[PDB]
């Protein structure tokens, strides 16, 4: 079925614990298979050792920038950017797992879970997932963001990879 995936997320250094994400390949599975690999490491790269660089309380927490490790950056398994699979997934409310993007087909490495309902994200950004366990460590997460996403811990995946 539809694989699971685990980020272990530090903050300043202390393990802050796991969130278990479903991704929903039977949906959009060129997104979840990019994000799948990602999670392994199996194409020489991927989230082990990235930061979430940008969180911004009651919104969204936002990672995956393994390249340059600002946001402005990271890469697909395919290359650089793919297209927006579909939108057919909804943000519906906390727990969303969704790909950050530049704009319409900009799809990379970074990706957010939301923490409310994003609504008018709907059309714009691919869902492709959402917490299967582990909103806990989301909650944390948004605790040490700020109004202008900047961070006030170093939120690194110290781990990642695939359970099923
Ligand atoms: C709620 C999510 O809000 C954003 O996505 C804001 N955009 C954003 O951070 N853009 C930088 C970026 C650059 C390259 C790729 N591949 C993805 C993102």
């Amino acid at each position: 079925g539809n694989p699971l995936v685990y980020l272990d997320v530090d903050a300043n250094g202390k393990p802050l614990g796991r969130v278990v994400l479903e991704l929903k390949a039977d949906v959009v599975p060129k997104t979840a298979e990019n994000f799948r690999a990602l999670c392994t490491g199996e194409k020489g790269f991927g989230y082990k050792g990235s930061t979430f660089h940008r969180v911004i309380p009651s919104f969204m927490c936002q990672a995956g920038d393994f390249t340059n490790h600002n946001g402005t950056g990271g890469k697909s398994i395919y290359g650089s950017r793919f297209p927006d699979e579909n939108f057919t997934l909804k943000h519906v409310g906390p727990g969303v797992l969704s790909m950050a993007n530049a704009g319409p087909n900009t799809n990379g490495s970074q990706f957010f879970i939301c923490t409310i309902k994003t609504d008018w994200l709907d059309g714009k950004h691919v869902v492709f997932g959402h917490v299967i366990e582990g909103m806990d460590v989301v909650k944390k997460i948004e605790s040490f963001g700020s109004k202008s996403g900047r961070t006030s811990k170093k939120i690194v995946i110290t781990d990642c990879g695939q359970l099923s």
